[PDB]
DNA sequence: CGCCCCCTGCTGGCCTCTGTGGGCAC
DNA sequence: GTGCCCACAGAGGCCAGCAGGGGGCG
């Protein structure tokens, strides 16, 4: 298994190496110190992977369009938005959207289904909410109201005898 | 060990769509 | 009095940038 584990948390890894890592997470150590600006990292490769914002230097190429990035995870991801068919994305666990990046569905989560312990009046009547999704859809639902639908066209209408007219347009 | 990779997660400008209110016609 | 036309402010996913842990391997 793993022999050396943590102290401070349940973690554990065959290398001793790897602990100080882990380690230096809790205690917050940086023993790299970049010759630049006044950033400090806790790995080697961290702070090489910083050194490229001073120096400009994109070692990763899409070689599809050949634009440059930074990082590694940058480029894939790229390449897998802009490049690829057939990939699957997330669906909001709590509305019908669906977005592409993880981050980017976090980001929706947050702003859309954290809840405003501040709440804020809809502006057509005195409905007060507390989530901004329940609140957008609740304003757009005001719209709906003595509005007539459409069966197999996009028109709205609000006089039943002018929709009942537009019927007679289909046939 | 360090190097390179992976996934993660937040950031802020960008791209692109929405709706909405004022203006003119049976 | 209602039903379109169009500018425009807002909105939100899209996107590259940037560090955060963590494992495989020379
Ligand atoms: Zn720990
Ligand atoms: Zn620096
Ligand atoms: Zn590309
Ligand atoms: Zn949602
Ligand atoms: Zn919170
Ligand atoms: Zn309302
Ligand atoms: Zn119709």
């Amino acid at each position: 298994e793993k022999p050396f584990k943590c102290s401070m948390c349940d973690y554990a890894s065959v290398e001793v190496s790897k602990l100080k890592r882990h380690i230096r997470s809790h205690t917050g150590e940086r023993p790299f110190q970049c010759s630049l600006c006044s950033y400090a990292s806790r790995d080697t490769y961290k702070l090489k992977r910083h050194m490229r914002t001073h120096s400009g230097e994109k070692p990763y190429e899409c070689y599809i369009c050949h634009a440059r990035f930074t990082q590694s995870g940058t480029m894939k991801m790229h390449i897998l938005q802009k490049h690829t068919e057939n990939v699957a994305k997330f669906h909001c666990p709590h509305c019908d959207t669906v977005i592409a990046r993880k981050s980017d569905l976090g980001v929706h989560l947050r702003k859309q289904h954290s809840y405003i312990e501040q709440g804020k009046k809809c502006r057509y009547c005195d409905a007060v909410f507390h989530e901004r999704y329940a609140l957008i859809q609740h304003q757009k639902s005001h719209k709906n109201e003595k509005r007539f639908k459409c069966d197999q066209c996009d028109y709205a209408c609000r006089q039943e005898r002018h929709m009942i007219m537009h019927k007679r347009t289909h046939t």
